């Protein structure tokens, strides 16, 4: 019938203090690298990484990332890297830094090492970058012929990152099963190119189980800045499971709603990718046939993690029907992922956004 | 504490007649390839593949594989490939052909495409080759810095392969959960280098569930030479799930016993890799604490698939204690995988081999 | 209300080849021992033990046990031991040898080591010996102020002992929960002197679970003369769990029926202690309120282990009501254990013996 | 494979007013004893015991225990006992008195009777004493060739002991299953010398079940100073089950953390052994993979029993990372019990101590 496709980064390594073994993971690969990080991350981990590379006689061009994943920034860094004759690109930071590093590596056909300093999105493992305008407006997607070569996740670094970034990552990862399940049921396609494999289904379903079981303990672990088995499990769920699950499992309405928000200008854009996805996930559940108890199971967890569940929480308090319809039209554009699992109109989606807000308010009033 | 590592082939594609899209999956990669297959496989799929490559203006050096994964054969093919300026290596066939192709690709730093023509072992996705002497005697392992770039699995080709080869593949895949579970419980390491990830555990456990649910239907599908959803599920379990699960999930006693058989000369070596692993799996279960019902659940399935469950079935009828001890000493050598999950002596293992044979005989007498 | 009492041997050690560490377990204790075994056991383990003691500079008076646990034999060995100035008594063999060794140790106030060479009864751990006449007729009980100091159980030796002796031991151990449960429910006393403790209840109940789960696998292990985890579990159940469970958990009708058989002369006395107890256990179940399915669960296991379940199997085929009443009167004598859990007459018990035979016959006819 | 070892006191007797039968339990043993108790316990039970011994014509040297289990105190009492020609040592009181009595009995090779007047720790049944400096600083362990000969537990005396001492005993006993389960799973050793037996596993698991079922009722019973079936069950769990379970079942992280506190000076040392173990148990659970609900099940019970669950409760409010690391380094010293079940570093343990405190705080904020 249809072909099933699964893709994956070549190697994923996760553990406490693994950043100190970076020189060991590159011995056979090369001795000239470029390290990309923003100003904050240079202090948190960038210098530590350079030090470890120096101790291994690996050279490192130090690049200060502008802060936005834009074409101009990519061009700029690639030039610096070409000049430096870098064979390895090391991206260090959050989603925008990592997406930029992948683009730079593609331009150079270099080995790419992805070092997330927060478990805030499932960008790390994927074969795509989300490109923005220099001003921070979404512009396009950049797909690659390969997923990253090495994803190196140090849980000590992540235990010290802001709790809000772990909660955002849990939100992005909770969308995984909800969206992949909808694609599996509808016979739709994934970003990998075919129908999901059983491997992706197993991974996506385990992602949700892991988050419900350990998510709150992991959040408390980060608040106390310590590494625990609960945190190790949730960092893997937020990174490897969520990453494989969305890319090879499928996207549907939750991420389409997240994209629809770009049709609006405003304070909503100060929210993180995960915070927007949390609301988008409730909207997808409102478009599905679930009982009140089922939906409340997710609302309860989002609230415990201080994640947004109402239009007021996402800075659209008392938004107008017309504003919501702009989001819905953008979320239902040709090519969006919602069509992989639903046959709905923009009006159906606008109704579901208001419904989700109403269901959350009803829960809160208890 | 410990680091968890997961590795994987870059892309896995599975479906009916996917062999006819080979030219499409290589467009961006190159136009000069080397195709490796044995005499039988050249007729079954090798010519079809070359034809599709020609239609896409991709050149193909045709190589007839000797039949054994040996150093000499690897050297020979690599020379042919260098001369032909091949940038892509396509291995077509069973485990020995695929393991040889990986070695050839490593020598050339070429893109490697693995096209299994039977779902007989979990060799396809792994970053290692098992090397033998020209005469067919195990010699060593060859590990690589990368898993294969593309694994292309055509279920139409596999539906027409001998039922014995599907049963062998199911046997190799049934060892996956039993061995990975034992490594997860003991805190041991995997071939990927660290402790298992939750991803590998989910994959390995789903592997077993898939086989118990669809294995017999898949076997009947192959007997009738047709492709069904049951066959598609079992081919994925035998290839992608079993492959990731053993490599990134862990090996333990079952495969160590399989290796121990090389200490013996005889007709046992005409059995397939999977047939030997089926018995090795029963031995591992006899070394664990399981009730009779648990063990019989596996014996029952092996019998339905015409797989060996007694010493007589593996051509060691009335073998002596001394012969069995040679197997056990080889299976417990320093460096073997049994030590990742058990603290046993050769004598303990020799007793477990006889116990497994006795348990199977007791089941058969019913 | 009532006091609960638990007693136990000081140390229980079980494992493969532990007999070779005997000198190590006695280093601090003494250097002059007496070793008691019958002619058969001297060849199986007695000489091995003496050799290990010699290598440790521990002297050993070698005694050939007559074969019956009688007062005369005890006197004889004690004299030999006194003369030899033995400070340690080592009993090696089956129940009669061990019961004799305990008596000899009591006479001398010596340290006592119990080394069972078959897991055939729960005599090893208990603070009592069953004394017979020189001719093999029950005579009395001999209780001690202490349980044995060291019980050393070598599973390699037991794996090579006759399968019939393991089946007998499983039969003796299956009586444990059935009898202790009846004492716990009736508020009766145990041989330890008080009401059972929760510890004894936990031990007795786990004894039965262990036997149903691993008993058949252990029996098959012995048939093949190998040590497996199943055998290790059942040897512990037959020795430590059954021993603590009966002594500190309570005896009831099953063992009273076993004792009642001494009222008869005949071929029944060639059966083992465990074989007689298996039938006695069915009689106790026939005196309780169980459904047919419950009773058949035990009958099924006894048959699989080749244990007797009918009057014909215990050599009383077509026994007369008068003969059975002699058994019942003896089983209900003042002081017997049946009174700890039942308020029944000899006639009630004679009816239950015929009922058990009828229930077993009904099962066999299926 | 490995040998399993189980050890136990020779006789355990528990019941209301059993102290009045002490003369009866010693009739065959001797007529000259030494009775050890501190000033408070002499009034609560010491005089009553002497009176009962006098009525039986058994002499009794009265010793007032200093209050600390130190070498000097042991020497002092042993001298007094030698002079008195005492053949029996009777220790009456809490853990320190009992540990001292065992040492004195060892010096004299005397029969030892242990009479706990509170069910506050599982010291009663064990073959070891914890020795301190005269000033109250841990010094070493003193292991014996035998467990105590007689443990006599009067529940009437314990029903009148401070509720805090019963809660402490429940805390010590709740660690039993958590620690033994971790040793059973890891294949580690117990204090008895080998791997756990099934008997110890059954005992340890029943210990936890007993405490969850009857612990609160037993605590309320003591508050009202009455003996109830619930109290009888919990006193057995705190003494016999917890005692056998830890010694023959295994120790792991909970008790290692308890020992680590000796690296600190301060008010924490006024807490009881059980109060410290309660926190140590939460730390072990934080090092394991449990869901939030699982961990909260224990926190809820500790709070009901007024046991400490946070660093503030154990007098380390706002302790520094450096202070906690001293505890962790001491808890992970070579030879500590944590290594029997975990492969962790001091840093991993320091993180787990802060995590446990955070999880408890999160529960309390609800
Ligand atoms: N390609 C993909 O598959 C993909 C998937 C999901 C999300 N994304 C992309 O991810 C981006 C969002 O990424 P994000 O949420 O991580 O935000 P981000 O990358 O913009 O910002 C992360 C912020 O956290 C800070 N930070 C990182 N590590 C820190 C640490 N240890 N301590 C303190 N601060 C730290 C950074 O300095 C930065 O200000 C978007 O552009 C989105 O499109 C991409
Ligand atoms: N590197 C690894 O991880 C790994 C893992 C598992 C097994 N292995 C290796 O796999 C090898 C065993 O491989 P195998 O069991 O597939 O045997 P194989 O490769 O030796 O033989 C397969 C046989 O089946 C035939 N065949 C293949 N496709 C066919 C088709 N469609 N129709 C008819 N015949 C067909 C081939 O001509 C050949 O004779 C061993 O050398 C073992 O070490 C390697
Ligand atoms: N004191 C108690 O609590 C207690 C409890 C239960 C049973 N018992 C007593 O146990 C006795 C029955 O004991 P039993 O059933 O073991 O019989 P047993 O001691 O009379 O005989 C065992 C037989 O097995 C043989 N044997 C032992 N180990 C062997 C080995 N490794 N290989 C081959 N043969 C071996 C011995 O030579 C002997 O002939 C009775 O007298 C009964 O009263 C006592
Ligand atoms: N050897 C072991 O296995 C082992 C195991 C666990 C704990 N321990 C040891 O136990 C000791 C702690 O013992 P503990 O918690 O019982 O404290 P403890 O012995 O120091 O004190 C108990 C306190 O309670 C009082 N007390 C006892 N019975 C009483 C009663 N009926 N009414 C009023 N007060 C009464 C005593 O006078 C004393 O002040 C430690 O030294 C620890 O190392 C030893
Ligand atoms: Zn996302
Ligand atoms: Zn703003
Ligand atoms: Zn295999
Ligand atoms: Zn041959
Ligand atoms: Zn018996
Ligand atoms: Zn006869
Ligand atoms: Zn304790
Ligand atoms: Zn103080």
């Amino acid at each position: 019938a249809a072909e099933r496709v699964f893709i994956s980064p070549a190697k994923y390594v996760q553990g406490k203090n693994v950043i100190t073994k970076i020189a060991n993971y590159l011995e056979g690969i090369g001795n000239k690298t470029v390290v990309i990080a923003d100003e904050i991350v240079w202090k948190i981990a960038g210098h530590t990484i350079v030090n470890e590379l120096k101790k291994g006689n690996i050279a490192a061009e130090e690049v200060v990332f502008s802060g936005e994943a834009s074409r101009n920034e990519v061009e700029r860094i690639a030039n610096i890297a070409r000049k430096a004759e870098a064979a390895i690109v090391i991206g260090v930071g959050g989603g925008k830094t990592l997406d930029t590093a992948k683009a730079v590596a593609d331009e150079l056909d270099a080995y790419i090492v992805i070092v997330p300093t927060a478990a805030s999105t499932d960008a790390p493992t994927s074969a795509l970058s989300v490109i923005y305008s220099d001003d921070g407006v979404f512009e396009s997607y950049r797909f690659y012929k390969k997923n990253p070569d090495l994803v190196l996740v140090d849980t000590k670094i992540i235990a010290n990152a802001p709790p809000r970034l772990l909660a955002s990552g849990i939100a992005d990862a909770l969308a995984t099963w909800v969206e992949a399940r909808s694609v599996i049921k509808s016979g739709g396609k994934t970003m990998a190119g075919g129908i999901p494999t059983i491997a992706a289904e197993a991974i996506a379903e385990k992602c949700e189980q892991t988050l419900f079981k350990y998510g709150k303990l992991a959040y408390e672990s980060v608040k106390a800045k310590v590494v625990t088995p609960a945190l190790e499990a949730v960092v893997e769920a937020n990174t490897l499971l969520s990453g494989l699950g969305f890319e090879s499992g499928g996207l549907a309405a939750a991420h389409a709603i997240h994209n629809g928000f770009t049709a609006l200008e405003g304070e909503i854009h100060h929210l993180t990718h995960g915070e927007k996805v949390a609301f988008g996930t409730l909207v997808q559940l409102a478009l599905e046939e679930h009982s009140q108890q089922e939906i409340e199971r997710y609302i309860e967890l989002y609230l415990c993690l201080d994640l947004p569940v109402t239009l007021e929480d996402i800075k659209l308090k008392d938004a107008s029907r017309e504003d919501i319809l702009k989001v819905a039209k953008a979320a239902t554009a040709e090519g969006e992922t919602i069509h992989n699992a639903f046959n709905v109109t923009a009006d159906d989606v606008a109704d579901a956004i208001f419904a989700a807000d109403q269901y959350a308010k009803a829960y809160k009033e208890k």
